[PDB]
C-alpha cells in the first residue's frame, strides 16, 4: 500500500511555517503544523493550503494543537522554543527549551516513535542530546540541523569571494553550533581547486580566508541584528527540508549535522556537528575529514564548549 | 547579450520576503528587496541568500532602501503598506497606502519605467488604478494580484468537496478584490464536468455550492482571524510569483488579475478582476466569460463598489 | 520503514527508455528496465545512470532480462511489443502483442501482483482488457495510457489556435484509442470560456474546430510518417510518467485513461477511455462528462470499434 | 524587452532529440531542431510538442532543414555527424564530420554569430577547434561538451564504491575526450574527504581507485557494446543542457569542457578539457587544478594525442 509521506513540524513560528511552505511546494510530503498557541498553525496551514494549487502540489497541510495528529509521521522536525531572540549566545534559551523538549519527547514517543527526528531548537547540540535521552529514540534516528546552515554560509562566503556558483564550492563546518564552530578551511575546494592553490595564484589571501571563517562564526548575529524581531528562519527552514529529503528519498546524502559521534574525531559518544551519510535508516555513517593539528585543537575547544553547556543543563533547577 | 532577469520587491514585510524566497528558490530571477524600514530588507536578503546554495540556485538577493537599486528591473512587485490588518474591510487602509504608492510610482518612473508592475497593496483595484495614473506607465504593463489568490481559494474549496486535485479544477473569480468579488459558478468545471452535471448526478447540492461561493469571499478573514499578527501572506506571495512567471517566460497564460478593462464586461476603462492573457508584453488580452444574468448583476455591483472607493480617493484633502 | 518507490518498465525500446530517463530525472522512483533483447536495457540503464548526477537525482536505474528483478514494484508500465510500426491501424499488432502480454502477465502475477499496472502496448484498449483477464489483477489496479496522450494533443491544437498556454485549455478525448476516438468539443474551455462563445466572438469557426478534431484523431500518423522508423515515443512516455505520479503521490488527479467502466457512459463493463480519478488505490472513480446526443452516438461507434477488435482477438488462432 | 530564450540543436539524431525533450521539459528555452534528414526533426518536434502540456511547459519546439530558422539563437548545440558508431576510437569519424561542421559554421556565422556554441560531434576536441576556425566566432563563445560527461561518469563510479550520493562527490576529468583523458584522482573528494584519507582509513585501495580510473576512460564502450545501434545519448544530452543552463542563467558554474586554453596547464593556445567558469559571456575563466607530476605527464600525452589528430585534419586532400 502506497501511503503519503508525512512530516510533523512541532512549533509553527517563523521557521516552522517556512518548512511547511517549502515541503508543500515541493510535494515532498503531507505536513502537520503543531503548536500550543491557538490559531497560529491553523492560520498558516490554511494560507499554505491555498498556495498548493498555485505550485501544482497535492500536499495536504493542516494545523493542530493535538499530538494525536502526528501519529504515523515519517519525519518530525522540532522548532518549538520559548519567545525572544538570544542576546549574545544561543545558550540563553537552554533551560526553557529543554523543558519544552521534555513535553515534545512524550508526544513523539507515544504517537510516532519510529520517526526520524530533526531537532532545530537552540542551543542545538545540547537540545539534540537532551531530546534523545528523554525520548529514548535510537541515536541514528535523532539528529540536529546546524551543519547544513553553517556550511551553506561558509560555502556562500567563499563563493562570493571568487564570484562563482556556491554549489561548486565544497566546504564543511564541524563541531558545535556556536562560537566554537569549526569551518574546516583545509578541506575547502572550488571545482577541485584547494585554497592553498588560490593563495599561490594571488586570487585569495589568508587574511581574507580568516575573515570568511569569522563571518561564518558570527553569521547568526548579522542576520539577527538586521531582522531585530528574531533570528534567521529562511535558510534554517530550507536546511531542515534538505535533511528531510535525504531521509525520505534514501539519498545517502552527505549531510553535516549534529549526530551521535561514537568512534570518530577522537570522541567516545557525543552529539556534535560531523559529516554524516543520511538515508532511509536515518544517520547511517559518519565521514572523517582530514583535519590539521590546528583544526583538531579548534574542534577540541568546540567539544569543551558543548560539554560545558551540557553540564549546566544537568545541574538545572 | 544574455542578462539575468531582475525582480524588484517594494516592501519587505510578510509577503515581500516570501516572494524573494520563492523567486530565489526557483531561480526565476535576481531579487532586490526594497523597504524604508531599517535592517528588515537587509536581514531577509542575507538569510535568503544563505538558502540559495541549499536550493541549487544562483539567484542574487539583496536588500536596500535606495530606489537606484531597482534600476533595470524587469518586474516590480508592490507590497508596501501601512502597518495593522483590516478589521472588517480592506478599504480602511485607503489614504495611507495611496501616499506610499506615490513614492513607489516616482521611483519606478525614474529608475525602471519599462518594468512590468504587479501591485498587491490593498485596497487592490483602487491602488492599481492609482499607481498607473501617478506613474504614467502603460495600462498593459500595470496590473494587480487578486484573482489568482481568489480563484485559487475557489478552486481549492471546490476540489475539497469532490476530493480531487485542485489543479484539475477550472474556476474563475472576477470583479473587485473585496466582498463584492464574483466566484463565477457558471465558469466552473472539474475535469471537463460542469457543476450543473454534478447537481444532476447528485454529487453536489446548490446549498453546498452557495457555501463554497461564500467561503471564497470571506476566506481572507478565516486566515487573518487565526494568524492574529496580520493577513495572509504565503499564498499571496505565490500568486505574485505565478504572475511574474507568466511575464518573464512569455507563457501566454490565463491569469485572472486586476487589469485595465476598456471594451469587455460592459465597462469603458476601469481596473477590475478579469481573465487576462499575460506574456512578454504584459497584459496582452482579456477573455470574455459566458456570465449568467445573476453574475452580470453581481459584477455590476462590484464595479460600483470599486468606483465608490475610487471617487473617495479622488476627493482627497 | 521508508522504502524507495520502484517502477518496472517492461520493454526497453523507444518509449521504455524515455520513461526511465524522465522518472530518473524527476527522482520519482527507482527504475527497472526489463527486456528480452540482450544488452539493450543494460546499455540504456548505464547511460541513464550517468545522467543522474547531472540531474541531481539519486534514483537507481538498472537493466535486466529477469522477472525476479521486478519484485516489489509499486508500478509496472508495459511497453513490450513486436517490431515494426503499424501501417494503417494500431490493430495490426493485435495477435503478436496479445501473446507478449500473456508472458508479461505471468511475470507480474508471480513477482509483483499488488502493482499498479499501466499498459501502453497497442492496440491499447484491447491489450489492457487482455492483460487484466490473463493476469487476474483487480480492475482498478490495471489501466491503459491513451487519454492523456490524446487529450494533450487535443489541448495542444486548441491552444495553438488561440495562441495561449495549453495548460489553461481544458479538453478531453474519450473512447477507444483509435479512429473512433472522441474529442469532446462540448466540454472544451479556455480559461473558463467555452468554444460556443469563441464562435460568437469570431475568434474560431466550427470548421476550424472540426479540423482540430480530425487532427487529434490522425495525430499518430502525422508523427509516425515523419519519424519513418516508428511511432510517437516522447509524449507517450511523458504521459505514462504523469499517470505513475498520480498513483505514487496519491494525487486524486483527473486522468483520462483506458479504465474498466462499469456504471457510466451507458456501458456495463468495458475498458475504454474515460476521465478517472487516480490515487494510491489506482483507479478510484470515473467522472461522467456532459455529452451531446451527437457525442453519445460517436462514443457508441467507438465502443463498437473496441468490441469488434476484441472479438477478433477472442477468435485468434 | 523580455524575449524567449532560444536554443538551436543542429542534428536531430539520438542526442539532439533528447536535448530538445529536456530543454522543453525544463522550460529553459524554445528549441529549433535542425537536420538535413527528411521528416526526422519535424517528427520529433511534433512528438515533443505534445509532451509540453504534460510537463506544464510553454516552450515551443519546431523542426526544420533551413538555417534561416536558427536566426537569433542564444545557444547552438552541434550533434550533427555521419552515421555508424566508432569500433575502437572516436577519431575514425574525422574527415566526414569535419565537412559537416563547415556547413554548420557558415549557417551560424550567417544567422546567429552572437550565439554560444556547444559542440558535441566527435572527435570532440578537434571538431571544436575546427568549428571555431571556420566559423570565426570568439574563442570564449565556442566550446565542446565532454568533461561534464566524463566527470559525471567518474563521480558516479566513485559514489558507487562508497555508497553515497554522486552529487556529493567532487571529481574532474581533464584533457582530450579519448583514451588519453585524465581522471584527476588528486582532485577527488567525497564530502570534503580526499582519496588519500580513504586509503589510510581502509575504505578504499589503490587498485580499486585504478579500476575506477580505467572504468571512466572506457565507459563509452560499455554503453555502446550494450546498445548495439549506436553510442551513448541520454547522458551526453543531459550534459549539454547543463552547459546551456550555465550560460543562459549566468551561473558562473564550474564546467569541465573543451575550451580554448591559452595560458594554463602549460599550453599556449589549444582546445582541451579543462575546468571552466561559464556564465553570460561564455567561457569566462579557467581554473588551475593542483596536478601531481604523474597527472601532468598524463595530461601532456593527451595534449599530443589531440595535436596529432588535429594535424591530420590540417593536411586534408
Ligand atoms: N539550528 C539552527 O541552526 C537554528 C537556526 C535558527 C534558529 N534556530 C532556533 O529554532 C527555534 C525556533 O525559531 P523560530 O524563529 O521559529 O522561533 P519562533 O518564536 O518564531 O517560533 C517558536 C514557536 O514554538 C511554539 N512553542 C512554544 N512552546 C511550545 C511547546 N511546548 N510545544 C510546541 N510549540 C511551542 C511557539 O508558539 C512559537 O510559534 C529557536 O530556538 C531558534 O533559536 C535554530
Ligand atoms: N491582493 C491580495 O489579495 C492581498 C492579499 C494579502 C495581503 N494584501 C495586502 O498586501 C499588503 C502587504 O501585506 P504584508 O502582510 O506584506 O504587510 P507588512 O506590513 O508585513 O509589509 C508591508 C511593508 O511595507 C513597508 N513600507 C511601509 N511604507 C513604505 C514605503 N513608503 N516604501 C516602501 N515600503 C514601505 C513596511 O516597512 C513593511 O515592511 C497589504 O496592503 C495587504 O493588505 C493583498
Ligand atoms: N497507448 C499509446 O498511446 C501509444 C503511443 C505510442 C506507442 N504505443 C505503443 O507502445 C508500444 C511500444 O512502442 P515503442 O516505440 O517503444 O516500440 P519499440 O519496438 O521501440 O520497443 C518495444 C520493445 O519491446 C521489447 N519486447 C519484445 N518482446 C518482448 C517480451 N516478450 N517481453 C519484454 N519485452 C519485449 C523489444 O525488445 C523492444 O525493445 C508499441 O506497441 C506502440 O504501438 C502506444
Ligand atoms: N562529446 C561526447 O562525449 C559524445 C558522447 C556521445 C556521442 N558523441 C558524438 O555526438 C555525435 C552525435 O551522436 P548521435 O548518437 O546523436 O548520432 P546520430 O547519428 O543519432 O545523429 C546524427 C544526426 O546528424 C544528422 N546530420 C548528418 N549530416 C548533417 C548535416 N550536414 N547537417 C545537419 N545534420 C546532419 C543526421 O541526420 C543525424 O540525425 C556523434 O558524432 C557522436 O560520436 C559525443
Amino acid at each position: 500500500m502506497i501511503e503519503r509521506r508525512k512530516i510533523a513540524v512541532i512549533g509553527s513560528g517563523q521557521i516552522g511555517g517556512n518548512i511547511a511552505y517549502i515541503v508543500g511546494k515541493d510535494n515532498l510530503a503531507d505536513v502537520v503544523l503543531f503548536d500550543i498557541a491557538e490559531g497560529i498553525p491553523q492560520g498558516k496551514a490554511l494560507d499554505i493550503t491555498h498556495s498548493m494549487v498555485m505550485f501544482g502540489s497535492t500536499s495536504k497541510v493542516i494545523g493542530t494543537n493535538d499530538y494525536a495528529d502526528i501519529s504515523g509521521s515519517d519525519v518530525v522536525i522540532i522548532t518549538a522554543s520559548i519567545p525572544g531572540r538570544p542576546k549574545d549566545d544561543r545558550s540563553e534559551l537552554l533551560f526553557g527549551n529543554a523543558r519544552i523538549l521534555d513535553s515534545v519527547a512524550e508526544g513523539v514517543k507515544k504517537y510516532c516513535p519510529n520517526a526520524f527526528v530533526i531537532c532545530i531548537t537552540n542551543p542545538l547540540d545540547v537540545m539534540v542530546s537532551h531530546f534523545q535521552k528523554v525520548s529514548g529514540l535510537p541515536h541514528n534516528k535523532v539528529c540536529g540541523m546546524a551543519g547544513v546552515l553553517d556550511s551553506s554560509r561558509f560555502r556562500t562566503f567563499i563563493a562570493q569571494h571568487f564570484g562563482v556558483n556556491a554549489s561548486d564550492v565544497s566546504a564543511n563546518v564541524i563541531g558545535g553550533h556556536g562560537d566554537g564552530m569549526v569551518p574546516a578551511t583545509s578541506s575547502v575546494s572550488v571545482g577541485g581547486v584547494p585554497l592553498s592553490s588560490f593563495i599561490k595564484q594571488g586570487l585569495i589571501t589568508q587574511e581574507q580566508i580568516d575573515e570568511i571563517v569569522c563571518h561564518t562564526r558570527i553569521a547568526w548575529k548579522e542576520v539577527a541584528d538586521n531582522l531585530k524581531t528574531g533570528t534567521a528562519y529562511f535558510a534554517p527552514a530550507a536546511a531542515a527540508v534538505k535533511m528531510a529529503e535525504a531521509y525520505l528519498k534514501d539519498k545517502k546524502a552527505v549531510v553535516p549535522c549534529s549526530a551521535f559521534c561514537s568512534n570518530h574525531y577522537g570522541v567516545k559518544g557525543i552529539y556534535m556537528g560531523v559529516p554524516t551519510i543520511i538515508g532511509k535508516n536515518g544517520v547511517e555513517d559518519i565521514l572523517e575529514l582530514d583535519l590539521t593539528p590546528l583544526e583538531q585543537k579548534l574542534l577540541g575547544e568546540s567539544i569543551n564548549e558543548v560539554n560545558t553547556i551540557s553540564k549546566v543543563l544537568d545541574n538545572a533547577p
